[PDB]
């Protein structure tokens, strides 16, 4: 019946990169049109803050209005664990909501990043396959990306994060190029972004083997 | 209000081994009290057929029964995207519930499957990685398995099939094994299972290179 809250990480690599700014974002949906007005309330660790912005609401196909607000979190805040509160209030619902967010919790385990060149099987066709295998991974929230000489390989494919064995988590990266790129001897380099790298980032390269 | 129909497709690979018998399973929830009686129609291709197997009906922790038929196919019936109709008939529904279901459509492709060694930066832990590379593949249901002299090696993990860019399917297996036995100098075989191999079937022998 009454209002529906719904509160949203940052983008992942937001979150990574120092230079980014992260925002966690607070909807509330099946707003009425009798009783329209709802006041949001935000709390980092259980401490009201004041710095968010709240959008104009906007009227939706179903007779209802969608409100959000948006609250820049810092940084290192995010990544030690801090945790966000949005109090939601409306004269129509019994009582307020609250829905809490956090980064996912749990010890942080530094990512083992790995290159693998094309199978000698698969040397047949015109386009190989490049693979960086990350493994061991903790928490599951991780970015990739190939590159060559400056610019960005963006014919590549990755898995989502897999669950493995030990309660860490692997994927691999599926990078497609022309197979004379890589006899020419190419350099191509699997960047990653996890929280448990130093500064969030590695870099690993690949090569035509002599 | 009324009852609801749910009708599920066999298990993968049940499909894909001549030996075995896959079934399509209808399932009907909110069955009332009070107009308890369900009946079951089906079809193959919009032909009668009356080789169902209904289970008896079961009551519900929601003040509910539920009633499941069971259906078996035929292995090359399935393959061949014949269509199955679930007909779910009620003195409570202003009208009868039909829900159909076939294999997933679409141009099949043939998988190629590949096996990578591990890493040379990998090569310092006392466990290493063996990987297989099944990539061209459609439609998505496939089954993965290792192997090593008759027995299964079961330290492995296979990511969901990825959607690639030109419209087939790719994963990768990881297989974890004790690194003596790699240069030892075992035999591990992945082996595939995909409606596109012959017989449904493949394998990939990966061994220590000399
Ligand atoms: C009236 O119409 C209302 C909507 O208006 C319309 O517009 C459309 C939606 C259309 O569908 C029309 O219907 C209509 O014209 C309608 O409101 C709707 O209600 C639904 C439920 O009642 C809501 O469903 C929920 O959706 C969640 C995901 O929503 C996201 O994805 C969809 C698309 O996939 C999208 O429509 C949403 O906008 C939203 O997108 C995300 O939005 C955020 C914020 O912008 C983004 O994050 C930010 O992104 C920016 C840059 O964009 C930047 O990166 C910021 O840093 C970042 O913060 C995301 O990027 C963006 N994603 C995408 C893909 O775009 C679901 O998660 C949610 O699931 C929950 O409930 C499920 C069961 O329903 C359950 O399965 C699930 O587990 C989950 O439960 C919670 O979550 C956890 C799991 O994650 C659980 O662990 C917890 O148990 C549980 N939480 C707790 C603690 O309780 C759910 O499905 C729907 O979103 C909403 N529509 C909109 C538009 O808001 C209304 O219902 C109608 N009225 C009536 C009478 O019904
Ligand atoms: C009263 O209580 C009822 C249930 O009794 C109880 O028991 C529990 C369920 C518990 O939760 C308690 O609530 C209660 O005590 C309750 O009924 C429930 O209603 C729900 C909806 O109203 C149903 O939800 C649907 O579930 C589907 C998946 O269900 C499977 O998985 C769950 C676990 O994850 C499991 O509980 C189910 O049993 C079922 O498991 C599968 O079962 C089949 C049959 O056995 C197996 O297949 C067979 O397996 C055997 C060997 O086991 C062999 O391999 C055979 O070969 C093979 O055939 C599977 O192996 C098995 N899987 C697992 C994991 O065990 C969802 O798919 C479905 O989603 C649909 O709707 C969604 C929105 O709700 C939507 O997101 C989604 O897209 C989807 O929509 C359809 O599907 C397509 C996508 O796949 C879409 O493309 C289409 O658009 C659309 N279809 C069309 C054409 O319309 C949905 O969530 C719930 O299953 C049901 N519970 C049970 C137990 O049946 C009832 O609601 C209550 N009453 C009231 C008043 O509410
Ligand atoms: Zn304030
Ligand atoms: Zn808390
Ligand atoms: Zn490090
Ligand atoms: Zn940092
Ligand atoms: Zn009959
Ligand atoms: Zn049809
Ligand atoms: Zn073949
Ligand atoms: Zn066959």
């Amino acid at each position: 019946g009454g209002p529906s809250v719904f509160l949203f990480p940052p983008k992942p690599k937001d979150t990574l990169m120092i230079s980014r700014t992260p925002e966690v974002t607070c909807v509330v949906v099946d707003v009425s049109h009798e009783d329209p007005e709802v006041k949001f309330n935000w709390y980092v660790d259980g401490v009201e803050v004041h710095n968010a912005k709240t959008k104009p609401r906007e009227e939706q196909y179903n007779s209802t209005y969608r409100v959000v607000s948006v609250l820049t979190v810092l940084h290192q805040d995010w990544l030690n664990g801090k945790e966000y509160k949005c109090k939601v209030s409306n004269k129509a619902l019994p009582a307020s909501i609250e829905k809490t967010i956090s980064k996912a919790k749990g010890q942080p385990r530094e990512p083992q990043v790995y290159t693998l060149p094309p199978s000698r099987e698969e040397m047949t066709k015109n386009q190989v396959s490049l693979t960086c295998l990350v493994k061991g991974f903790y928490p599951s929230d991780i970015a990739v990306e190939w590159e060559s000489n400056g610019q960005p390989e963006n014919n590549y494919k990755t898995t989502p994060p897999v669950l493995d064995s030990d309660g860490s988590f692997f994927l691999y990266s599926k990078l497609t190029v022309d197979k004379s790129r890589w006899q020419q001897g190419n350099v191509f380099s699997c960047s990653v972004m996890h929280e448990a790298l130093h500064n969030h980032y590695t870099q690993k390269s690949l090569s035509l083997s002599p």
